[PDB]
């Protein structure tokens, strides 16, 4: 939630706000408000 989109807004997020210009790098940063599924860290 901070206020600086850069670029044209090709793949916005429909869940915090957030923009990227590529669809895939998107769907990387979704996964952030979904459960993703790894290794065990931290
Ligand atoms: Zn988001």
């Amino acid at each position: 939630g901070s206020s600086g989109s850069s670029g044209e807004k090709l793949h916005e997020c429909n869940n915090c706000g957030k923009a990227f210009s590529f669809k895939s790098q998107l769907i990387i940063h979704q996964r952030i408000h979904t459960g993703e599924s790894g290794p065990s860290s931290g």
